[PDB]
């Protein structure tokens, strides 16, 4: 699983942490996050994220 970075703020989604306060368990792939999830810092949608290539 890849990290996905917000394109408009510094937030980085890390699958290992998930986003449990917003319902996303640890170990959740970015593609499986619910469609209405948003960036916890700037509130934009998943369509504004990019894969962090390795
Ligand atoms: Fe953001």
């Amino acid at each position: 699983m890849k990290k996905y970075t917000c394109t408009v703020c510094v937030y980085i989604y890390n699958p290992e942490d998930g986003d449990p306060d917003n319902g996303v368990n640890p170990g959740t792939d970015f593609k499986d996050i619910p469609d209405d999830w948003v960036c916890p810092l700037c509130a934009v949608g998943k369509d504004q994220f990019e894969e962090v290539e390795e």
